[PDB]
Order: structure tokens, then sequence, then C-alpha cells
DNA sequence: CAACTGACACCGAGAAACC
DNA sequence: GGTTTCTCGGTGTCAGTTG
């Protein structure tokens, strides 16, 4: 249980995801959100985490279902709202610029 | 344990639609499980639900508030749980107009 | 028309509570 | 011990919104 919470952590540590911390504590982190319609839409690196989240609680098993990254950005922001672990800062998400982005907190 | 001979009289009793058998044997029978969409009322469609938490006295009329998703969480932990009860997976209809699950009373 | 969202319902699997 | 319920971290569904 609660394998959200390690998993995006080692997941902003890695730097594989193109997602920052945004502070050094380590509390406070960024995560892109770009809009699937927009012509800047990358399916890959856009798709990526949310592509691996699916992959990791063995939700889309590869070259078995047909892709969907709708879904899979669906199910990623409904574990984080409803994870006592992230609280989002809405109020500091930049989702209007080149390259949007959300912020989020970790608490104890 | 009551769940098992209560059950029994539920569906013989046919005071439930959808509740029904499928041999003389009364072996296997059909359960009504719908999703709470479609033409979904409380009172039909979420009948049995409420008489498991009045049975187990879960539910006093008018002094607790009507929560029909618990009501069915609490039938659905029980029932799945219960080794009086075999759940045919096969020939669960779960994409039909009123989708009905198929469970066997195993004999003891 | 695809994509997105919040509000609500749903789920299994250990962990309790309860015979 | 054996059975019913409670917890919890996810997930699914819908109706309206949006790019």
């Amino acid at each position: 249980n609660g394998k959200l919470r390690q998993w995006l952590i080692d997941q902003i540590d890695s730097g594989k995801y193109p997602l920052v911390w945004e502070n050094e504590e380590k509390s406070i982190f960024r995560i892109p959100w770009k809009h699937a319609g927009k012509q800047d839409y990358n399916r890959e690196e856009d798709a990526a985490l949310f592509k691996a989240w699916a992959l990791f609680k063995g939700k889309f098993r590869e070259g078995i279902d047909k892709p969907d990254p709708p879904t899979w950005k669906r199910r990623l922001r409904c574990a984080l709202n409803k994870s006592n672990d992230f609280e989002e800062l809405v109020e500091r998400s930049q989702l209007d610029i080149s390259d949007p982005y959300k912020v989020y907190r970790i608490v104890p």
C-alpha cells in the first residue's frame, strides 16, 4: 500500500523526466501538464510519466492493450488528488506557458 | 454466520426483481448488480442492500442517514469473502442493460 | 470531436471487530 | 478459530467543461 509516494519521489530524483524539484528540501516539485490537443504535444515525452504509472501498477501491458494517454493522465491526477501525501499548490500552478506545469507539495 | 440462510430466503421470496435462480436445485442464482447512472433508483435497484443493513441493525429507519454506497459495499465485502458463495465470473453479465452476477451456493 | 475535470461511486485485500 | 465489518489506496463513471 501507499506505493505512489515513494514511486513519485524516485521519479523526480531520477531526473529522467524533463518534472523537477523546485526547492532543495525535496518537499515541493514541478510536474509537466501539457494538453493532448496542442500541436506541441509529443505523445512520448509528454505522456511518459502517465504511461509509467500505468506500467508500474500493471494497468497497461505492452503489445497487448490499446494505448490511451487520456486514461493514463486521468489515473495519475485522481491518485495525486486522493492521496493524503501530495497537496497541489493550485495558485502556483503555471498552466498557461510554452511548457505548462503544476506545483505540488509533500507532507509527513 | 447469517449470510447464507438470509440470502437464500431473499431469492426464494422473489420480492426483489432480478433475484432469481438458474436451476431447480437452487444452487446457482443471479443477483442484480447495477452501478449507482442509467435508470438507477434507490428503491427497486438498491432494496436488497438496505435489507442487510436493517437485518444486522446497521441502519435505523429515520435515524441514520441513507447511504446506499456503503450498504452495497457491506453486502459486497461480505458476499465476496463468504466461503458459502462462489462468484462465477465467466457468466457474470456486466455488459447488459440490467447487469447481474452469477453465484453458486456450495453445499456443506 | 477528442481531451479534461471534479464529485461521487466502486473495489479488493489485509486488518480489525465480533461471534 | 470463524465470520462480518472496517480501512485504505487506488480506480471507474458521469455530466458538464474545454482546447
